[PDB]
């Protein structure tokens, strides 16, 4: 019996609404992807199948592009990799855009696969394309994606007889632009991209009542507020560390809508997010383009060097509530964790705690994981009472955002039992 249902909204197309009263932490839906792939920067760093990092991955001998953590993952991936393998090989050393590899997997799944549980509420065929709102600039970009797909797939797809009935590649890429989910690993790093068509019913809010979290490619949808029967379910499509101007640009450019929510009407939190000298934070925002690019490619030493040049600048510094400063602190913390600089990681991580409390209100999985990382860093350095406080807070958040069905909650229940025994001792 589903707790959610598809409905026609007044002015935001189709949506999902509650069938039954929902409480914070309630599991509403869970889905494997219709199709997914690893992202450009994580290719050959994480397993193509399970999206877990491993120092040495095994490569597909045929294409040498797909890489796996294990014989189990390589073998289990083969049916969904078989047809793209011929195309990735044939187009060596060209690697396609992530959207093109993703749509390849969509087409092979729809042609060769049994009906997907991912499409239970809503199918790829049903997805919003926003074709009547696309700008001429966007349409030109979509025409290039169509020709890129035609080139990439030529070994496996020669004509429309090898696409689903009346499948339109332009319309398919338009659907991918506004229905793609970025898959994060347990540590909330972007590692993949997938389509989850049932989950695609959820409309956006800058202050949502639901949250999604990934456990490998598996998506969990949870309530993070009380929700009444018939109330629309919403998620935030966007990173929380964004001003209303930045959200406006992304919701226009990617999603073709104007956000009417209270936060956008009032520029909620924009002033605090932009505190400090504007010349300095403009420079840090500019530097973050490179820092985030390096992070996406797991280049931790280069990330840390660029972040230290800002955090410990000889020139003017920013407050930690400035969102560009905060993103630099978080990138520096993760670089330090990966480089085993755990003292320096904890310095940066603790500085993010109050800004995260402000910018991730209520129960947000990004805050839950940040607090768990700081708790773990404290536990490693023998700060047992402070570690226990942070691991308990992480559990309070993550019982709502992750739940018992997420493997990270099992790992946190272990850190809590350990920290508790130390305190008992
Ligand atoms: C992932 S789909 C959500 C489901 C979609 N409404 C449908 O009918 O399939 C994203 C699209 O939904 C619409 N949308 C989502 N949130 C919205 C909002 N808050 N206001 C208006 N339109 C919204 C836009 O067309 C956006 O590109
Ligand atoms: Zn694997
Ligand atoms: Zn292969
Ligand atoms: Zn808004």
């Amino acid at each position: 019996p589903l707790k959610v249902e598809k409905f026609a909204t007044a002015n935001r197309g189709n949506g999902l609404r509650a069938v039954t009263p929902l409480r914070p932490g309630e599991l509403l839906f869970r889905s494997d992807p219709l199709a997914y792939t690893v992202c450009k920067g994580s290719r050959g760093v994480v397993c193509d199948r399970c999206l877990l990092g491993k120092e040495k991955l095994m490569r597909c001998s045929q294409c040498r592009v797909a890489k796996y953590c294990s014989a189990k993952c390589q073998k289990k991936a083969w049916p969904d990799h078989k047809r793209e393998c011929k195309c990735l090989k044939s187009c060596k050393p060209r690697y396609p855009p992530d959207s093109v590899r993703l749509l390849g997997r969509v087409v092979f799944k729809l042609m060769d696969g049994a009906p997907s549980e991912s499409e239970k509420l809503y199918s790829f065929y049903d997805l919003e394309s926003n074709i009547n709102k696309l700008t001429e600039d966007r349409k030109e970009g979509l025409r290039q994606l169509v020709m890129t797909f035609q080139h990439f797939m030529r070994e496996e797809i020669q004509d429309a007889s090898q696409l689903p009935p009346a499948f339109d590649l332009f319309e398919a890429f338009a659907k991918v632009i506004c229905n793609s989910f970025t898959i994060c690993n347990a540590e909330m790093q972007e590692v993949g991209v997938g389509l989850y068509p049932s989950i695609s019913l959820l409309n956006h809010s800058c202050d949502p009542n639901c949250s999604i979290v990934f456990n490998g490619p598996h998506l969990l949808l949870r309530a993070v507020r009380d929700i009444e029967v018939g109330e629309e379910l919403t998620i935030c499509y966007l990173d929380m560390l964004m001003t209303s101007e930045e959200r406006r640009k992304q919701l226009r450019d990617q999603y073709c809508f104007e956000c009417d929510c209270f936060r956008c009407q009032t520029q909620d939190k924009d002033a605090d997010m932009l505190t400090g000298d504007e010349q300095v934070w403009k420079e840090v925002q500019e530097s973050l383009k490179k820092i985030e690019e390096l992070k996406a490619h797991w280049k931790w030493e280069q990330v840390l060097a660029m972040c230290q040049a800002i955090i410990s600048s000889n020139s003017e510094r920013l407050p930690d509530i400035n969102i560009y400063q905060l993103k630099v602190l978080d990138c520096a913390m993760d670089a330090c964790i990966n480089l085993g600089l755990l003292e320096e990681a904890l310095f940066y991580g603790t500085r993010t705690m109050e800004p995260y409390r402000i910018f991730f209100p209520g129960s947000h999985p990004v805050r839950g994981v940040q607090v768990m990382k700081v708790g773990k860093l404290q536990l490693h350095q023998g700060m047992f009472p402070q570690a226990m406080k942070n691991l308990r807070l992480a559990f309070d958040i993550m019982r709502v955002t992750h739940g018992r069905e997420h493997s990270l909650i099992e790992d946190l229940i272990l850190l809590l039992e350990e920290c508790d025994a130390n305190i008992r001792a």
